[PDB]
């Protein structure tokens, strides 16, 4: 660990990638050092929860298959191209480092250091706080002891990439706790592993159907179908009440009377803003919706800024927010690392979200996305392209937010229309690709619209 670095990203995730890779196109000899604590080099993390489970020597090398059967590594970039953190302060041009394995456990904003959990003591110039966040867990499984724990995954990172992999080929039943896109998408893969294993899968939550807090009740229900059509055990209107250890099996008690016995259960229920920075830090954190608060170019100080799932920005249309889009890390990641140096841009852009449960069904997102908001949804039947596998055969990527673009423009499938009053605050689009920059340019003008099944025509 070197003991000052003029560029440094707390964090080694996709937000710390992206301005990495800006510092770095701005400033040729930019000399830029990333601190992950987790033991692996910067990686994606959709691929997690959907083509790598479409595949055994995958689970090694993480070089999966999108849908169009090419090969793709689900780290940003080869081994190769980082420098040792120890020739970082002096190699010939510079580059960016990897100190993987190290935490960051408190921060002096006002001598600009940084000390990690070893010990070690770090000065900056520039800082980049793009730490993420932690997954949640329910209360039920805090309140069961160590056994139950044990036996419970927080899906985010490869690790539980591969220990649930692991025991989806060694266990008879598995229990999903979410009904959310991330706990969908899960239910889908391992119910086509479980096809071919003949063993269970269950996802349940306490909405009436598959993300029910967003998807309008007609899209919800139509979503749950498509799960069940995958051999999983839905259980929608599920409110876990207690879970705890029977005869060596996970025992799952809801309010309702239903008892759910399985042998292993991952939760898929949102995530806890990384904050622990602010204590020492003495930055202002939002109490309403989690993470650091930034101003309009993302600091947090004169030189701190936060990026990512981490940060709680202000959006140019709804006021205080954060979000967990890939779109969002890699976009704000570019603006902090370009605001790094000497950019001073405002964070103007509308973040999307996309989804794919298989390469037979997605959906994409934009905006204020609530399913309490009155809505307006018009269907039709899907052509043949209207799918995630044609729309990467077509495009060459699996990132939607690549192929659809961070641009603006100048029944099998629709779009769903969020309002307030007469004007559309927020999008949803079901199996419907490349038509992103229209659904921005029609909440960023936001005029009124008298119909709608005409502006639907746009899609
Ligand atoms: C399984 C899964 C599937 C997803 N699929 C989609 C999808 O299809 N579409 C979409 O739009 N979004 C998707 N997302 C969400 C998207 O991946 C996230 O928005 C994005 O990864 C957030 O990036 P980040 O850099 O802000 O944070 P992260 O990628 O979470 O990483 C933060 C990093 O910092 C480290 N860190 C934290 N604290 C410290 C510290 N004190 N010191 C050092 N390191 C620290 C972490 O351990 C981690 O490596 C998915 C997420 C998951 C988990």
């Amino acid at each position: 660990a070197p003991s000052h670095v003029p560029f440094l990203l707390i964090g080694g995730g996709t937000a710390a990638f992206a301005a990495a890779r800006s510092i770095r196109a701005r400033d040729p000899g930019a000399r830029v050092l990333i601190v992950s604590e987790d033991p692996e080099l910067p990686y994606m993390r959709p691929p997690l929860s959907k083509e790598l489970w479409f595949s055994p020597n995958v689970t090694k090398t993480l070089r999966f298959k999108q849908w169009n059967g090419k090969e793709r590594s689900i780290y940003f970039q080869p081994p190769s191209f980082y420098v040792s953190a120890q020739d970082l302060p002096h190699i010939e041009n510079g580059g960016v480092a990897v100190l993987t394995g190290k935490k960051v456990v408190q921060l002096d904003v006002r001598d600009n250091m940084v000390k990690l959990n070893d010990g070690s003591q770090i000065t900056y110039e520039k800082c980049l706080i793009a730490t993420g966040g932690t997954p949640r867990s329910l209360s039920a499984i805090d309140r069961a002891g160590a056994e139950v724990k044990s036996r419970t995954t927080l899906f985010r990172k490869i690790g539980d990439f591969r220990s649930l992999e692991k025991i989806s080929r060694e266990v008879k039943s598995i229990t999903i706790i979410g009904g959310g896109f991330l706990g969908s998408e899960l239910a889908c893969a391992l119910g086509r592993k479980a096809r071919a294993l003949g063993t269970e899968v269950i996802q349940l939550f306490p909405e009436k159907g598959n993300m029910g807090k967003i998807l309008p009740e007609y899209l919800s229900n139509w979503t749950m179908e498509k799960v069940r059509r995958e051999g999983v055990k839905v259980m929608p209107n599920a409110i876990v009440q207690s879970v705890g250890v029977s005869s060596g099996k996970l025992l799952i008690k809801l309010k309702d009377g239903r008892k759910v016995e399985t042998d292993h259960i991952v939760a898929a229920v949102g995530l806890e803003p990384n904050v622990e920075l602010a204590k020492t830090g003495g930055l202002e954190i939002d109490s309403d919706f989690g993470g650091f608060r930034v101003n309009a170019e993302l600091q947090a100080r004169s030189n701190i800024w936060v990026a990512g799932d981490a940060a709680c920005f202000y959006d140019i249309k709804l006021g205080r927010r954060r979000v967990e889009h890939h779109d969002h890390a890699v976009v704000s990641g570019r603006l902090a690392g370009e605001n790094m140096t000497g950019a001073a841009k405002p964070y103007w852009h509308q973040s999307m979200f996309w989804s794919d449960l298989g390469p037979d069904v997605g959906y994409e997102a934009i905006g204020l996305v609530d399913s309490s908001l009155p809505t307006v949804g018009v269907f039709a039947k899907a052509t043949a392209q209207d799918n995630p596998k044609s729309a990467t055969e077509q495009s060459g990527t699996g990132i939607r937010s690549e192929s659809e673009t961070e641009s603006e423009a100048s029944y099998g499938k629709g779009v769903i229309f969020y309002l307030r009053d007469k004007v559309v605050v927020g999008i949803v689009l079901w199996n419907i690709f490349n038509r992103m920059p229209i659904a921005r340019k029609i909440i960023k003008d936001g005029e009124q619209h008298e119909d709608l099944n005409e502006v639907a025509k746009l899609f």
